């Protein structure tokens, strides 16, 4: 009752000379993929606002629709300094009562348009792993989307794991 095996770190593109005070901010949830969820018909992943705060401990504190984005939920959790700029551990994106936590790895960004980010279960037994594509408006270029599918393939994922939430519902 397992999951498509997470891939290696070395699969994994890091945004280089990654700059932590210009990815702060608002982005929007305008792609999400993942080897945990299904693209349910009757039970869509609503698109979502994240929030970015920097703190002077170089953390972020952010603001996020809980996974996996069906209900109008909210948290906020931190982005604690990984090995790396632009890689972080991230301890939880939704209510979490198991021993869960997620290594953060952003794989590429222009700050102000949009960014890829990586998400996986740090836990040794775990294969949880998610792709999500950031824009900083509700809409992106087909050749952004097409390249999102291209990351979201190359990491083992089938059609049916990779959803676009409609850039509607405010979560009325
Ligand atoms: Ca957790």
């Amino acid at each position: 009752s397992d999951l498509i095996p997470a891939p290696p770190l070395s699969k994994v593109p890091l945004q280089q000379n990654f700059q932590d005070n210009q990815f702060h901010g608002k982005w929007y949830v305008v792609g999400v993929a993942g080897n945990g969820f299904l693209r349910e018909d009757k039970d869509p992943i609503k698109m979502a606002a994240t929030i970015y705060e920097l703190k002077e401990d170089k953390s972020y504190n952010v603001t996020f629709m809980k996974f996996p984005m069906k209900k109008c939920q909210y948290m906020t959790d931190t982005l604690v300094p990984g090995s790396q700029p632009g890689e972080f551990t991230l301890g939880n994106i939704k209510s979490e009562p198991g021993y869960t936590s997620w290594l953060v790895r952003v794989v590429s960004t222009n700050y102000n348009q949009h960014a890829m980010v990586f998400f996986k279960a740090v836990q040794q037994n775990r294969e949880d792993f998610f792709i999500t594509l950031y824009g900083r408006t509700k809409e992106l270029t087909s050749e952004l989307k097409e390249n999102f599918i291209r990351f979201s393939k190359s990491l083992g994922l089938p059609e049916n794991h990779i959803v676009f939430p409609v850039p509607i519902d405010q979560c009325i």
